[PDB]
């Protein structure tokens, strides 16, 4: 179908290096690519702001050589001068999944109450268990985004107070 | 009412949390006397002392004044052990102006937060806008947040999963 030999060609050539991204995995299956839609329709290359509390979506395009049962897809940000903020997966979801060989898509959504500012993400493909875990393909960090807002928050929680009561 | 400014100086060293180990500060023109949370379900902390991850919680404030003051921000925040903040907002930020009156009176503020599973400080500080600090409460109690539903970071946002 697709060789693991081409997986592993794809994986270390497919690196982004304006991010300084480190890859990692037995590549048996990679993350051929992510791609991140606003709530608008619209990607990050077309606007490559999220608003704090936007709903974004995540698509996937996983290419395995083989099928592969009980893995994790997960994905992250860190600020980009610190650790994680968020982090999240399948598995975190309860929501098992097992690749097949060829191209496949997996698409996440979630809504991210994050505060402006200069974020990184990453993301990472494993198998959960048959012994330990197996790292198939970790990209670290696989892309910039920035984060912006109506009005600024401190801290990276985007939770704006609302005024009930002031003794008014 | 008729509290004086050495009234509330005297109130706000001897009421300082101990088991937070609070630092407080000011010129106790006016003080954060107390605060009540509650969460979405109409209980309070001390009722049920756990937020769920992402749930609307209630801050009711009660200020002490020992004269009117105008142009005052009232600020909250949260924050994990020794780190630096990882939420606040004021007043100010929300755009509503608040002017003390003599006495007693409440300040109510709502907000959704979305803060993972854990042990947190919840900050407070009182100000007159120029800043002059009325009462700050570096922590002024400890909150513990959580949920069945467990992520990484301190960012509730769970994904789901569209198309697997
Ligand atoms: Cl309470």
């Amino acid at each position: 179908e697709v060789s693991v030999e081409e997986l592993k060609a794809i994986q270390l050539r497919t690196t982004n290096e304006a991010t300084g991204e480190k890859r990692f995995g037995s590549a048996r299956a990679i993350i051929e690519d992510l791609t991140i839609y606003k709530s608008d329709g619209t990607t990050l290359a077309e606007k490559p702001l999220i608003k704090s509390g936007e709903e974004v979506t995540f698509d996937f395009t996983i290419l395995a050589s083989e099928e592969i049962k009980d893995i994790a897809l997960g994905i992250s940000m860190s600020k980009a001068q610190g650790g994680d903020i968020w982090g999240d997966s399948n598995i975190g979801a309860g929501s098992a999944i097992t690749l097949r060989p060829g191209r496949q898509r997996i698409v996440y959504k979630a809504t991210l109450p994050i505060n402006s500012g200069d974020y990184l993400i990453h993301c990472g493909l494993a198998k959960v268990g048959n012994g330990d875990r197996e790292e198939l393909d970790q990209r670290r960090p696989m892309m910039k985004v920035k984060f912006w807002s109506a009005r600024e928050l401190g801290g990276v929680i985007h939770a704006p107070l609302k005024i009930i009561s002031n003794g008014e």
